[PDB]
C-alpha cells in the first residue's frame, strides 16, 4: 500500500504465533518487540534510543508477517514502549520512503 | 525521490542558514533537533521513546528545508542522539511509505 503520515503508521504483525500492533519505523535500525518468548538462542544487547538505553534479548532468524508480507531477520525483545518494525525488516518487504 | 532503507535515511536539512544532517523518521511524531539557536518564544514539551523521555523546547513556525523541500512548522530542541525529521514535517514535504 501507500501509507501517508498524518497518523502513526501502525500495522498488524504476526510473530511467534501472536498478532501484535507495530509501528513502521524508518528511524529504527532494529526491530524491537515488547516482552514475549521466542524460540531458539538469544544473546543480550543494549539499544539506544532518544532517552538512553534499554537491555534486550537478541533472537536471530525470526519470521514476522508484516501487513501480510513475510520477512525473516533479527528481532530484539525488551521493555520498549511501542513495537517497532525497523529497517532490517522494512527492507525485506520492499518498503521505501517517497516524496 | 524513492529512498530505500538498506542504510539510514539521512538527508541534508537547512535551518537558520546552516546545513545539518538529519534522519527521516516515520516512527517520530515530532521533529527533534540537537541544541541550536532558534528565534522566538518556546513552549515546554516532553517526548518519549526507548530509554525514557527528554525535555524539549518547542519552537513553532520555524523555516526548515529538508532534502531541498521547503517546510515551515514545529521543531523541538533537546538532547536527541541525531537530528530527527518526524511526521509533522514529513507530511509537509509529501512523504509516504510504500511497499
Ligand atoms: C531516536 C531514533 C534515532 C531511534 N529510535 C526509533 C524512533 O523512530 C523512535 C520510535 C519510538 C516510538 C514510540 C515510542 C518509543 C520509540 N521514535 C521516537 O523516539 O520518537 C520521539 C520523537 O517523536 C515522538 O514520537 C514518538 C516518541 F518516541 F514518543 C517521540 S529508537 O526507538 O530509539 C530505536 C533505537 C535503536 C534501535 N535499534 C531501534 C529503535
Ligand atoms: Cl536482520
Ligand atoms: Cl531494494
Ligand atoms: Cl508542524
Ligand atoms: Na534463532
Amino acid at each position: 500500500p501507500q501509507i501517508t503520515l498524518w497518523k502513526r503508521p501502525l500495522v498488524t504483525i504476526k510473530i511467534g504465533g501472536q498478532l501484535k500492533e507495530a509501528l513502521l519505523d524508518t528511524g529504527a535500525d532494529d526491530t524491537v518487540i515488547e516482552e514475549m518468548s521466542l524460540p531458539g538462542r538469544w544473546k543480550p544487547k543494549m539499544i539506544g534510543g532518544i532517552g538512553g538505553f534499554i537491555k534486550v534479548r537478541q533472537y536471530d532468524q525470526i519470521i514476522i508477517e508484516i501487513a501480510g508480507h513475510k520477512a525473516i531477520g533479527t528481532v530484539v525483545v525488551g521493555p520498549t514502549p511501542v513495537n517497532i518494525i525497523g529497517r532490517n525488516l522494512l527492507t525485506q518487504i520492499g518498503a521505501t520512503l517517497n516524496f
